[PDB]
């Protein structure tokens, strides 16, 4: 039958499933031992109680830097601490032509600017590269796959190359949910490309809140395996919900795309980090939260075994430095953290900055919480497994 | 329909260059004011130079009784208050029950502490027509309105028992007529005879918004009722335009042409102020500095006020209200709401306070100069 129908199929079938029908077999993938269950609500504790005792609407905190010159000289003060830089030139949904040819001039720039500062540090210890494909074809929400790809796959395989020249990490950043297919499909035929054999630097991103998710997350741990690349899967819960939400509520569909209860979408991303660290042979999981409960839970489901290129922590510039202050180093967890840096003015923040706000303001989110006086600790080590499998049924 | 309704529709998306020559030779000002506007928008602009995500400071309270506390002060300095009990965009006849019952609530403790004030010294309401109905974008008019109207009128007897202000607030460029229509059947009734606290806004970044200037004042004038105009910029710009690529625009697409187009409506409107009540409502010292000037010496409350948002005015305003300033009254639009409510607000004034052509932003922006902010829209538009 067609190539990878069973896993194709079982993509398609999820898109839609009922949002009850998505969540037992994410419960069980998610379950711990009370020894682990222990450890991570002593660990988050241990997180938050540090954080509690130690941002700006106009969001200068979030940009690294106007130029990616500026932004790799001021990455030397973190890196000697050992993080590392995954940078995106800020830019999204090109309008025009002219548009999505300075966004890909942008990213070309950049890739030379990072992979020299690189020198030779390797796709894991050294800084990377995260791009968006709607910047790169001005209509590509709009316009046919056909014609997307055709335009896009020589781009975007143009940068993976120069990417591969210096050894420097190429992720492509998750958008909107209609876009999931062309960019799997993008990440297929460049994963099965000779031209970029030996290199394992190309990145995807996965979005938990997605009901899709684990089976994608099966997708691309089966391409890694036929393909011979070890992908970098960076494992989300997402920046778009609300947008996803008005959308499908627009397009009058009866069922979203995306879970409508947080915790749903926690348990999904506990149950997609149980299928990432069992395949690290294949993929190098990426568990990008601020989110000190969530953090707990997947360092101690990894296990006691660890050696940098195994797995590691992103967070956001901005937001993720205090509680990763606390995780990387020899001192305190010995796990590593890779930084999302934006580049660019104030004007191409803004959409970003949306995204932000979205994210620190609303009342569910982990740094609205950590600040909000009325969210005890208890709560917010609460752990999200636990409480759904204890509800009978 | 009407000659006046006919004008509204036929400039929906007319093009900006044919909107733009009129709105310039209306907002033409003479060499005297236009000097003495400079004069006032530098020394406005000096000041606020000395001056300087949980979004507190765009709150005045979680409850209309903490915010009617927390007002005191500056009622005694000279500003005034129009409460907006947070909600709009229901999605469910849960949510548009309980956003009515927020704005009775509210208008209930108002009123009380209003306390005969009357509509120009006491405090206001503000409502937003999409918390009220629960499909308010996504159903036809016929619809919306003829279940939206007995809300809505409600309320307005409500604040007419009270002699308060009733400010309905502008959306989305689509819900324009529909808004407009429910004003008219709202001043044409009987049962609201002998309140003046109606009020509309008006956007001045839409190419409609002069023939709905037009249309509003000769509809205050035939009913009688003095309709309260708020004219504001506006606040939906990014999503109107991303609307319209996605589906010509029904908003102007460079900012100095909304400038031009708010001071054109601004000189209608003090035109007008026996019949209608302006309310200028702008952070943009140039902007406030001009109608000002326009508007002459004479001056007595209830000719006109400005507006300004809680959290972002106060310095600005604290150089125009009171004798020792311009002696001119501001009303604090007053967002009064838990965090979850506040979102939606929030993200439009993010859009506001961080786009670079915005007036707030220039104004800490070290690389703008003081000419640069005082710079006149309408000049900068004849030459160019
Ligand atoms: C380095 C990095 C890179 C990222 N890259 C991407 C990307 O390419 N694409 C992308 O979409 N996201 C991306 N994200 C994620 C997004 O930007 C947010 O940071 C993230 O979703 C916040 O989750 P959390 O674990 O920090 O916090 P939490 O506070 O634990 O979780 C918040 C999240 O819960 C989800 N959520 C909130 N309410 C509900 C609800 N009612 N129902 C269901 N789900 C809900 C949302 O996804 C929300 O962001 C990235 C994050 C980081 C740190
Ligand atoms: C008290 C008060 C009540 C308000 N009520 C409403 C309301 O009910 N509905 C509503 O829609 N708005 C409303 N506004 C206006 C909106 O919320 C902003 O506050 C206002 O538009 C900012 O204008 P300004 O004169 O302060 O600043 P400025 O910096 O002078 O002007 C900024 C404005 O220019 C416009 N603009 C920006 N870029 C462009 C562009 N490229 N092309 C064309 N136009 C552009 C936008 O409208 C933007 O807000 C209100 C404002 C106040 C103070
Ligand atoms: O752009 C965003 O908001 C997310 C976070 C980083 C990449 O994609
Ligand atoms: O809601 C808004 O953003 C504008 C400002 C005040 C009323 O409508």
């Amino acid at each position: 039958s067609r190539p990878q129908s069973t896993l194709r199929r079982a993509i398609t079938a999820a898109y839609r499933r009922p949002e009850t029908e998505c969540l037992p077999p994410l419960v069980e993938a998610a379950t711990q031992s009370k020894e682990i269950r222990d450890a991570a609500a002593s660990t988050a504790r241990k997180l938050i109680e540090a954080l509690r005792g130690k941002g700006s609407m106009m969001g200068e905190q979030f940009v690294t830097g106007e130029t990616i010159r500026e932004a790799l000289k001021r990455s030397k003060e973190l890196e000697e601490k050992g993080f590392s830089y995954s940078y995106d030139m800020l830019g999204e949904a090109a309008t025009t032509a002219a548009d999505a040819e300075r966004y890909y001039r942008d990213y070309e720039s950049a890739i030379h600017a990072i992979g020299k500062a690189s020198a030779g540090r390797g796709i894991y210890e050294g800084p990377g590269i995260s791009i968006k494909l709607s910047a790169l074809h001005p209509r590509y929400s709009r316009a046919q796959a056909a014609r997307v790809m055709g335009e896009l796959l020589p781009r975007v395989k143009a940068l993976a190359l120069l990417a591969k020249n210096y050894d420097i990490g190429l992720n492509i950043d998750a958008e909107e949910a209609d876009r999931l297919e062309l960019s799997l499909d993008l990440l297929e035929v460049l994963c099965l490309d000779g031209d970029l054999s030996g290199w394992n630097g190309m990145g995807f991103v996965v979005q938990a809140y997605g009901k899709r998710c684990p089976f994608v997350l099966d997708f691309i741990i089966d391409l890694a395996r036929r393909s011979g690349r070890r992908i970098m899967v960076r494992l989300v819960k997402g920046a778009y919900w609300d947008a996803e939400i008005k959308r499908a509520q627009l397009d009058g569909l009866a069922d979203f795309p995306v879970f409508t209860r947080k915790i749903h979408t926690d348990v999904s991303y506990i149950a997609c980090a149980a299928k990432l660290l069992a395949a690290t042979d294949v993929v190098f999981p990426q568990f990008a939260t601020h989110n000190a409960q969530t953090l707990a839970a997947i360092y101690h489901m990894a296990g006691k075994d660890f050696h940098v290129g195994k797995y590691e922590f992103q967070c956001l510039h901005g937001m993720g430095e205090p509680l990763y202050e606390e995780v990387v180093g020899r001192g305190k967890l010995d796990r590593p953290c890779r930084i999302y840096a934006p580049v660019g003015t104030h004007e191409t923040l803004l959409a970003y900055l949306v995204r932000r706000l979205l994210e620190n303001g609303a009342n569910s989110s982990f740094v609205h919480r950590i600040n909000d006086p009325k969210v005890s600790i208890d709560e917010l080590i609460a752990d999200p497994v636990e409480v759904v499998r204890a509800m009978p049924v």
